[PDB]
């Protein structure tokens, strides 16, 4: 507990109090930092609350020229370092929140009363974890001190407050819909409190723009006072506020109506964070704007704004609060539709694959209606790379982005039924080959790296059934075989730049081969009449097999004797599996 935590705080302060004055040295004290400060988030984690360090108030305090050591000044391992740093932080909330309130209290404080820039040690609650009481008492002092503040000040509060709660919302996506279940008084006068000192800042079309992010967050935190705005003058400032929006969002400038967009995303984000079954017409309020927003984002003629964020993030909150009205999905499963719509299509069915609360949000099925446009789409890519320069990129990172898809989930294209005869070449069949082609494509290695994985996802047992129905084994061992044949040629031919990583993932490949074998052997003994008695095609794969390994003791590399002789071990093992 506190002899590590000072252990760790002694390290990492002298490796910050450091020199580096050479070129190879900040380069290594960028993995040394990342590392001990990943250590430090872990131990930190481990630590139970019941610890209560708060004896570690010297450690925290060292920490925030520490832990801080890059981000105080906050001017790619830069990045890392801060995302490490935020965790570190988040890690220390738990714990030590006092300390850390404290800290920001005095700094506000000092701040109000003091020109280039003093929200460093006053923007601290961007990365603190937050609570609905911590939140509340937050928000106290935000009224408290918000008028006798710059506005610079303000503005720094604002941008640390919304996404506080964001991180509110996240962490404890429970007191976000408590709160619209049971009011708290508390809160609702804190959030009025705020959006008086926000109306306050409405100088010109910038600034309220600018509140316009905070203020429709503030009005969310108010429910019977957005029920009741439908129908006061203590809430003329707030129909006023909301009737902005509208127009701006009407598209009668430009930058209002991005910044109103915005401000409607994250209202339909909330939403979707607010209750489903319990919509207290926030549901209705956000619809009354969706259609403004769908004309906005949605429409292929009109110009987006950053773009492929925003509609992303509508995209997912349309399809969990409507997963059936999928509309605006079908758009973009069209020609017509530029690749900017198909990369956020393939980024929002990811993210709903990806990391998500399992709240009324909706699965990943429901989907699978569009499957055979969704393996449409990728064919008529055609990896135009292999197969000016702004077209090409794009098309790239959209390989990147279906690639990474598939990692996500391989039935979303494995829905081939027409995988009969001939057809069986433009099917599942079609998706590994074109999958396995990008494996020796040299023009872009994170691409062939990606693609190769997802090559190692879709081979294990589970995603071998989901590729012929009727008789899957013979299928699975015939395409195995193509792909062999294919990467044997390949390192035979001897221009494997990436050769050792493609040796491992071969073996990889043979080690999930010879499982499902077995799987298939223990289920049915006899495979045996499909390559072990033109020849056999799993006889040539495995003489393909045999030479390429022995082409790879020859190698003049060191690495990859061991992988080949691994790779004899497995065959045969295989050997004797099949016997």
């Amino acid at each position: 507990f506190s002899l590590v935590i000072s252990g760790l705080t002694t390290i990492l302060k002298n490796v910050n109090n450091m020199r580096i004055f050479g070129e190879a040295a900040e380069k290594n004290l960028y993995l040394s930092q990342l590392i001990i400060l990943d250590t430090l988030e872990k131990c930190l984690a481990g630590q139970p609350k019941d610890t209560m360090r708060l004896d570690e108030t010297m450690l925290v305090k060292q920490l925030l020229p520490e832990i801080c050591h890059f981000l105080h000044t906050c001017r790619q391992h830069a990045a890392e370092l801060r995302n490490s740093a935020s965790g570190v932080l988040f890690s220390l909330s738990c714990n030590n929140f006092n300390a850390v309130f404290s800290r920001i209290s005095t700094r506000l404080q000092e701040l109000t009363v003091c020109d280039n820039v003093d929200v460093h040690d006053i923007e601290l609650l961007q990365y603190i974890n937050v609570d609905c009481a911590k939140l509340k008492r937050l928000l106290k002092e935000t009224a408290f001190k918000f008028k006798a503040l710059k506005k610079v000040a303000q503005l720094a509060v604002i941008n640390s407050l919304e996404k506080a709660f964001w991180n509110w919302v996240e962490n404890y996506p429970d007191e976000f819909t408590k709160l619209y279940q049971i009011p708290q008084t508390d809160m609702a006068e804190c959030a009025e409190k705020l959006f008086d000192l926000v109306d306050g800042f409405a100088e010109s079309t910038k600034r309220k723009a600018a509140v316009w992010p905070l203020q429709i967050i503030l009005l969310i935190l108010c429910p019977e006072i957005i029920q009741d705005i439908s129908k006061d003058e203590n809430n003329m400032n707030k129909k006023l506020f909301l009737d902005s929006l509208r127009k701006a969002l009407a598209g009668h400038s430009r930058q209002l109506t991005e910044s109103a967009a915005i401000a409607c995303v994250k209202l339909c984000k909330a939403s979707t964070y607010i209750n489903w079954e319990d919509n207290s017409v926030i549901f209705l309020l956000v619809q009354s704007m969706v259609v403004d927003l769908k004309n906005l984002l949605f429409n292929p003629s009109k110009p987006f704004s950053a773009d492929v964020d925003l509609m992303i993030d509508c995209l997912v909150s349309c399809f969990r609060i409507s997963p059936h009205n999928n509309q605006h999905f079908k758009i973009c499963l069209a020609q017509n539709s530029p690749s900017t719509f198909h990369y956020v299509l393939v980024n929002s069915l990811h993210r709903i694959i990806t990391n998500s609360a399992l709240d009324w949000w909706p699965k990943i099925d429901a989907v699978y209606c569009h499957s055979v446009e969704l393996r449409n789409m990728f064919g008529e890519t055609l990896h135009k790379a292999v197969q000016t320069d702004l077209e090409t990129r794009s098309y790239k990172y959209l390989l990147l982005s279906m690639v990474k898809l598939i990692h996500a989930d391989p039935k979303l294209l494995l829905c081939n039924p027409r995988k009969q005869g001939p057809e069986t070449q433009g099917s599942t069949a079609e998706l590994i080959t074109g999958l396995v082609q990008l494996v020796p494509q040299s023009h872009m290695p994170e691409i062939a790296q990606e693609a190769m994985e997802a090559l190692l996802v879709l081979h294990q047992l589970d995603s071998i059934d989901l590729w012929n129905p009727d008789a899957p084994v013979e299928t699975f061992w015939e395409i195995s075989s193509q792909m062999l044949f294919y990467i044997c040629k390949k390192l035979t031919s001897h221009q494997m730049l990436s050769s050792t990583e493609i040796l491992k993932w071969l073996r990889e490949i043979l080690i999930c081969r010879n499982k499902f074998l077995l799987k298939n052997k223990q289920a049915d003994r006899s495979l045996l009449f499909y390559g072990v008695g033109t020849p056999p095609i799993c006889r040539q794969a495995q003489t393909k097999l045999e030479v390429a390994l022995y082409m790879f003791l020859w190698n003049p590399d060191t690495e990859a004797v061991l992988v080949a002789m691994s790779c004899f071990r497995h065959l045969c093992e295989e050997a004797d599996i099949r016997c």
